[PDB]
């Protein structure tokens, strides 16, 4: 025969929202686990959050089924709700790992930090800025693999076949969900962000997997932003100088002086990395996991 909703068994809740839930469901045939986000069209409607949904929708049609990013098998609804079969993280986010031992060692600093920026490097070549980049929409998979979730902040370019689409993030407003430390400078300030701003990202997130918070963390939303905007942000103490110089490079107030991807594949922390070796990437055994 062939495969359809019925053969599908819902389980636990792997998360609310605002505006969606997520509900891991298993296949019956073939035991595979997926993540079913249930999102309510009045909830959306009531918000006009529809462009979120069309640009996420519109992401997960340019990024296929790659090992780096959340794909979306299939879809269905009914009157009430729309149903995404996506890909179902047994290990949860990478802020829980983080948090795990409160830090991380520098050799999965280096493992996970290739993988996600091998995941950047394919959003960017698909024509994807997800310019909302956190640990908290990094998971892993079962096999210790990370992720990338929640392309709703996404941003569309080519225009090949397929339009693009950028509309402002304004950190400021009340619509935006979040806590704004993984927020690029110019983001913040003209409500627009390209490229090097998952790269500023990513400075933040790596930074945060050695010192294990964030480099622009503050008690408030002020100091914070006061924080980004005046590049307020020490190492600690014992900090890997390696490290601290890629940091040094990413973290950047001016994103035409800040350092692209492949610059980042050619750094002194990143030459004991190949990334045309994927296999080594993504296949490899992770390392004993501590601080």
């Amino acid at each position: 025969i062939r495969r359809n909703v019925t053969d599908f068994k819902f389980g636990k809740e792997l998360g609310e929202g605002s505006y969606s839930t997520v509900i891991l469901a298993t296949d019956k045939i073939t035991g595979k686990q997926y993540a079913v986000k249930v999102l309510d069209k009045r909830h959306i409607i009531k918000e006009k959050k529809v462009k979120y949904v069309n640009i996420e929708k519109h992401a997960l049609n340019r990024l296929s089924n790659r090992l780096g990013v959340i794909s979306l098998y299939f879809t269905f609804q009914d009157k009430d709700s729309l149903y995404f079969v996506l890909d179902y993280a047994s290990n949860g986010e990478l802020l829980t790992l983080i948090k795990r031992y409160n830090t991380l060692n520098e050799e999965c600093t280096r493992h996970f930090g290739a993988q996600i920026l091998d995941a950047i490097k394919y959003m960017h070549d698909n024509g994807v800025i997800h310019r909302d980049l956190k640990p908290e929409n990094i998971l892993l998979d079962d096999k210790m693999r990370i992720q990338i979730t929640d392309f709703g902040t996404a941003r569309l370019l080519e225009k090949k076949n397929d339009e693009s689409e950028e509309y402002p993030v304004d950190v400021r407003a009340k619509s935006f969900v979040g806590t704004a430390e993984y927020v690029s400078p110019e983001l913040l300030e003209n409500k627009y962000c390209g490229k090097p701003g998952d790269v500023w990202a990513f400075g933040c997130i790596i930074y945060q997997m050695i010192a294990g918070k964030p480099p622009f963390k503050a008690t408030n939303e002020y100091l914070t932003f006061q924080k980004i905007t005046k590049l307020q942000f020490a190492f600690s103490a014992g900090f890997p100088t390696i490290i601290r110089d890629l940091i040094k490079k990413i973290l950047v107030l001016q994103p035409s002086r800040r350092a692209t991807i492949p610059e980042i594949q050619k750094h002194y922390f990143f030459q004991s990395v190949d990334f045309k070796d994927f296999d080594s990437i993504w296949l490899s055994d992770p390392p004993e996991i501590g601080p």
